[PDB]
């Protein structure tokens, strides 16, 4: 084998800073020192091994066994990602065959608060979850290249030159407002622990800009210390958990009804006696104490019979079309690794049973982020704006999916659902008028308490979805919406 050889070594690049929308750091590259060895050289310095092993935190005999059994090799890793102080301590022992590579490891200043949205990096500093993965190319920059000269035994004689300078990765500003994310995380956690629930999610969207202002899942984990990590904790529920949304999509059924030409808010439907036979199927209402209900009352009572009679009159195709246009069961475009689409089934012929189940929310499956995006469109006077996990400076045109008149009418109906006698009084937001709808969701692979809404009711700014695994969602909406509006200096209405 030749006396000399020109070899190349990679120069790790500084990964891009992740910040919240206000510039607060969320993921920061921290210098670390990796140590590599030429075992052919180390084998000449055995009396040094126990001191070296101790400095590396490795067992004396396991360290020796590792070097001995790799005696034939010219490269092995000794240890990855020491502090620079520790790395300079080991280099200062001048053990033959021991070399250093400057690397970077991530630190997550907000820890468990934003764990799922930001994600984390693997041992090689590559994005594994969350934004770290979705924006990996943006963040990772480009490794450089070093030429070294080695002899027949693999000793590094000298560093010849850099042939490729490393290019640092680029700064990324998320849509997330860490102040709202802290509020959302605290209030969801407190609601689960006081209600003895094990899991849930909360999404906050800016209805004007499509920005995700907060996204919290419980349980969560500390990305800075993933020893002891339960896989349950790493699940990005808001983007992956698929469920039948139930009564929360009745506002879309009503939007279709108001767009049909055949219905106005003061219209009456007879829902007595709380049941409706359709062939061999029976539609049953949760509360069966009504005869005549106007369209707002059909929403306040969450009458399945009422919404089903409307759906039979207008046809399933109209309802399907609104649900598809507001994004339900559709790709979000966010590029998160696990993200699920759910299912909005289509038919050429819609029998009565399938028309009814679509209209009252059991004929489709969605995620919490899809449901929030649909509420954002309704809140934004019927105009859909693409979802963003990054700070939006220039707002996209977006698509008018519901007429502004119909969206305004449905906003006022959802204001009544929260405020009116018989309504969801526990969702009322201190200092503001709010609008929204509760539902009982059915998991698709179990039940979830849902609350979906927006505020302020008369000029909406924020949409929110609360999901609690096996009502209890409404007071979380109340507390988090109040705080979110005040943090965004939204004038109390």
């Amino acid at each position: 084998d030749p006396a000399r050889s020109v070899r190349h070594i990679a120069i790790p690049a500084h990964r891009g800073l992740i910040t919240d929308r206000n510039g607060e750091p969320l993921a920061v590259s921290t210098p670390v020192t990796t140590l590599w060895a030429n075992p052919k050289e180390l084998m000449t310095a055995k009396e040094r091994w126990p001191q070296l092993a101790a400095a590396l935190g490795q067992d004396t005999k396991l360290f020796a066994d590792r070097i001995e059994q790799n005696a034939e090799r010219e490269f092995i890793y000794l240890v990855r990602g020491l502090t620079p102080e520790q790395g300079e301590g080991v280099i200062a022992l001048k053990v033959p065959g021991v070399y250093s590579i400057e690397e970077f490891r991530r630190f997550y200043p907000a820890g468990e608060v934003v764990a799922h949205a930001v994600g984390f990096t693997d041992v090689d500093d590559r994005g594994r979850e969350g934004i770290e993965l979705a924006f990996d190319e943006w963040l990772a920059g480009v490794p450089g290249k070093r030429q070294v000269l080695k002899d027949r035994r693999g000793r590094v004689i000298k560093d010849v030159q850099v042939t490729k300078n490393a290019k640092p990765g680029k700064t990324l500003a998320l849509s997330i407002d860490l102040r709202l994310q802290y509020l959302a995380h605290r209030e969801l956690r407190n609601a689960l622990l006081e209600n003895g629930a094990k899991a849930g999610s909360l999404v906050i969207m800016d209805v004007k800009t499509g920005e995700i202002l907060a996204m919290t899942n419980q349980p969560t984990y500390n990305p800075n210390n993933r020893r002891n990590l339960q896989p349950a904790a790493m699940r990005n529920r808001a983007m992956i958990d698929v469920f039948e949304p139930g009564s929360t999509v009745k506002p879309f059924s009503m939007s279709a009804a108001l767009a049909s030409g055949r219905w106005k808010p003061s219209d009456i439907v007879d829902v007595y006696p709380g049941t409706l036979q359709i062939g061999r199927y029976t539609i049953r209402d949760v509360s069966r104490n009504s005869r005549q209900l106007d369209l707002t009352g059909i929403l306040i009572k969450s009458s399945n019979v009422g919404i089903s009679k409307i759906a039979f009159d207008i046809g399933a195709e109209s309802i399907y079309s609104v649900m598809q246009q507001v994004g339900l069961g559709q790709d979000t475009g966010l590029g998160f690794p696990g993200e699920r689409v759910g299912n909005l089934p289509n038919h050429r012929k819609w029998p009565k049973a399938e028309t009814a189940t679509l209209a009252y929310g059991y004929g489709l499956s969605v995620t919490a982020i899809q449901l929030a995006h649909a509420y954002a469109a309704l809140a934004n006077d019927g105009k859909s704006v693409p979802l963003s996990m990054t700070r939006v400076d220039r707002v996209p045109d977006g698509v008018q999916v519901i007429s502004p008149e119909v969206a305004s009418t449905v906003q006022g109906m959802l204001q009544q659902v929260v405020e009116a006698q018989g309504g969801v009084f526990r969702a009322q937001v201190p200092g503001y008028h709010a609008a929204g709808k509760s539902g009982t969701a059915r998991k698709v692979s179990a039940y979830r308490s849902l609350f979906a809404g927006f505020a302020p009711a008369t000029d909406p700014r924020i949409a929110m979805v609360v999901v609690i695994d096996e009502l209890v969602s409404a007071p979380v909406f109340s507390k988090v919406m109040a705080g979110a509006l005040r943090l965004m200096n939204v004038p109390p209405d």
